[PDB]
């Protein structure tokens, strides 16, 4: 609740050094204690929607047996920049399960767009988020246009608090059936793109699943994670940044430092 104040001045100093805005929401699932800094502001999702995309695919797999094993074929024209798995299987195709793992663990853009098409596009993923009680999340566009991160534009945004609340529901709550919940957790744990973000703030003997996002403009980048500290209940957190100038650079170091301050606020140093 009021752990925010153990670290509200440290967050203001971090954001001043960064030269932009940092949004943080962290929840101790044991006590319900929370740390919030700009937790209600909108930040561009960038690639961070791909974790929710995989969760929506897993949800649909509860109603559509065989969905995950469905082979998907795609042409050269489906490849977009940063498609490091899907480019290796262009001549063969991949299963829905494989595309979901590529979208989560490599942030694969072709895979993301192919899975968006299966769900009925950005409105389809937005519908899934509404179905679990998230009224903040909006996806509007596809890869790569959703990365514009225009100041003041609500398109393709959510808030750190809504991302944390939704992540808790999907990974630890009852939004997915048990097998689907563990598959989502296992994809997040195998992510390869987040070593310099939240993961950099967590001890090596704690389990962590995360999903990154990097727009590449307006100092805009983010990460959300579930962390299993030993001997206590899991922590769910979201760290989002943006900056006023198109040329402003994101900082992975600032996201790690924000994650450290959120864990210090919850008393999990
Ligand atoms: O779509 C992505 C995906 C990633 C990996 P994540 O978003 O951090 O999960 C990414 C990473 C660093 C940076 Br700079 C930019 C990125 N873009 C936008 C680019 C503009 C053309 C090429 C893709």
């Amino acid at each position: 609740h009021m752990l925010t104040n153990l670290v509200a001045e440290p967050f203001a100093k971090l954001e001043q050094d960064f030269g932009g805005s940092i949004g943080v929401y962290a929840m101790d699932t044991g006590s319900g204690a929370t740390v919030s800094y700009r937790a209600e502001e909108r930040f561009p999702l960038c690639s961070s929607f791909k974790g929710f995309l995989a969760a929506a695919v897993l949800a649909r797999s509860q109603q559509q047996a065989g969905l995950l094993d469905t082979p998907i074929r795609y042409g050269k024209n489906a490849l977009v920049p940063w498609s490091p798995i899907s480019e290796k299987y262009l001549t063969t195709g991949m299963t829905v399960a494989e595309l979901s793992a590529a979208a989560v663990q490599y942030s694969d853009n072709a895979a993301a767009n192919l899975l968006l098409k299966e769900l009925g596009g950005p409105a389809g993923l937005t519908a899934f988020m509404r179905s679990i009680g998230d009224t903040t999340f909006r996806l509007d566009r596809w890869e790569l246009e959703l990365n514009s991160a225009i100041p003041g534009d609500a398109r393709d945004t959510s808030s750190p608090r809504a991302v944390t609340e939704s992540l808790q529901k999907l990974t630890l709550g009852s939004a997915l059936a048990a097998p689907q919940r563990q598959q989502f957790v296992d994809w997040l744990k195998g992510n390869t793109t987040g070593n310099h973000r939240i993961r950099a703030a967590v001890p090596a003997d704690w389990a962590v699943g995360d999903k990154t996002g990097t727009c590449g403009v307006y100092g805009t980048a983010n990460d959300y994670a579930v962390v299993w500290p030993t001997g206590r209940a899991p922590i769910v957190l979201a760290v989002y940044t943006r900056a006023p100038n198109k040329d402003d650079k994101h900082s992975e170091a600032v996201i790690a430092a924000a994650a450290r301050l959120a864990l210090e606020g919850l008393g999990v140093n």
